[PDB]
C-alpha cells in the first residue's frame, strides 16, 4: 500500500515539449531509458522513500581488484542512493584488505568471503553463481544493483533506476549498428544472437532490479554458464554475453543511458552526455 505525495511546487510538464530531443527516452516496449533532463528527482525520492526502499549494492573485489575499493566506496557514499537505505555488500577473497570506510547514517557494508578463481574471466563470470547469496538479499533489501569495483561515481545515481529489472547502454556501441554489438555470434553457445536481432549492447559492468528478477537473472546466466563449460565454449564476452541473451528475450522495465557507465580516457565527454555519473578507472 502506498500514502498519498505531499503537496509538491515544481514545473508544469508540458506535453507538447520534450524533455529531451537529441535522444531516445523510451524503449519499443515502453520502457523509460534514464537520461538527465527525464526525471524530477524530488518526485521519485518521495515515491521511494515512502516505501522505505532498501538498496542493496553488490560489488566483487577480488586479488588486485581490493585495491578500487577505497574510492568506490567514498564516492558511492557522494553520489549513491544518498538518503535511503543502502547495504554494500563486498564479495572479496581478502576481507582484511577492505578499507573502513567512513558511512552515512542508514547505510551499512557487509564482507563476504569467497573463493579466487585464477582465471580473470572466471572472476568475473563466476559473478552469476554468488548473487543467484539467495536469502540473504530477499530479507535485507528491496533492490539489487550489481555493478563492477574499478569505477568511481562523479555524480547522482539514485532511485530513478530503480524498476523490477534493469541493463545500461555500454558506452562503446550505444550509436552501434545491432550487427557491430559485440554479442555472442556462434550458434553452439547458449548466449548466441543472431545478426538481426538485439535491441540494445548492454555492460555487464550495471545491472539490476527487484531482488526477486535479478536473481532470476543471476540464476539463468549461471545455468546457460554450465551448460556452455559442459559444450566446451565460453562466451566472447564472458557473463556480458549471457546478460545480453537474457535482456534480449526479458526485456528490462528500465534502461540507464550510458551517463550511467562511461569511460572518459577512451571516449571523452560527448555534448549527448550532460552529466557523467558512475566511470572507469584507469
Ligand atoms: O581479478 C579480478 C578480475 C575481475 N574482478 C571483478 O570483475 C569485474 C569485471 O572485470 P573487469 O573490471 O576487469 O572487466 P572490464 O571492465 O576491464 O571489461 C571487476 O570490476 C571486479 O569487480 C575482480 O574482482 N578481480
Ligand atoms: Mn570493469
Amino acid at each position: 500500500f502506498m500514502v498519498s505525495l505531499p503537496r509538491m511546487v515544481y514545473p508544469q510538464p508540458k506535453v507538447l515539449t520534450p524533455c529531451r530531443k537529441d535522444v531516445l527516452v523510451v524503449t519499443p516496449w515502453l520502457a523509460p531509458i534514464v537520461w538527465e533532463g527525464t526525471f524530477n528527482i524530488d518526485i521519485l525520492n518521495e515515491q521511494f522513500r515512502l516505501q522505505n526502499t532498501t538498496i542493496g549494492l553488490t560489488v566483487f573485489a577480488i586479488k588486485k581488484y581490493v585495491a578500487f575499493l577505497k574510492l568506490f566506496l567514498e564516492t558511492a557514499e557522494k553520489h549513491f542512493m544518498v538518503g535511503h537505505r543502502v547495504h554494500y555488500y563486498v564479495f572479496t577473497d581478502q576481507p582484511a584488505a577492505v578499507p573502513r570506510v567512513t558511512l552515512g547514517t542508514g547505510r551499512q557494508l557487509s564482507v563476504l568471503e569467497v573463493r579466487a578463481y585464477k582465471r580473470w574471466q572466471d572472476v568475473s563470470m563466476r559473478r552469476m553463481e554468488m548473487i543467484s547469496c539467495e536469502r540473504r538479499f530477499l530479507s535485507e533489501v528491496d533492490y539489487l544493483v550489481c555493478v563492477d569495483v574499478d569505477m568511481e561515481f562523479r555524480d547522482h545515481v539514485g532511485v530513478e533506476i530503480l524498476t523490477p529489472l534493469f541493463g545500461t547502454l555500454h558506452p562503446g556501441f550505444y550509436g552501434s549498428s545491432r550487427e557491430a554489438f559485440t554479442y555472442e555470434r556462434r550458434p553452439q553457445s547458449q548466449a548466441y544472437i543472431p545478426k538481426d536481432e538485439g535491441d540494445f549492447y548492454y555492460m555487464g559492468a550495471f545491472f539490476g532490479g527487484s531482488v526477486q528478477e535479478v536473481q532470476r537473472l543471476t540464476r539463468a546466466c549461471h545455468q546457460a554458464m554450465m551448460v556452455d563449460q559442459a559444450n566446451g565454449i565460453e562466451a566472447v564476452w564472458h557473463d556480458e554475453s549471457h546478460l545480453n541473451k537474457y535482456l534480449l528475450r526479458h526485456k528490462p522495465t528500465k534502461v540507464l543511458s550510458p551517463e550511467y557507465l562511461w569511460d572518459q580516457q577512451l571516449l571523452g565527454w560527448p555534448a549527448v552526455l550532460r552529466k557523467l555519473r558512475f566511470t572507469a578507472v584507469p
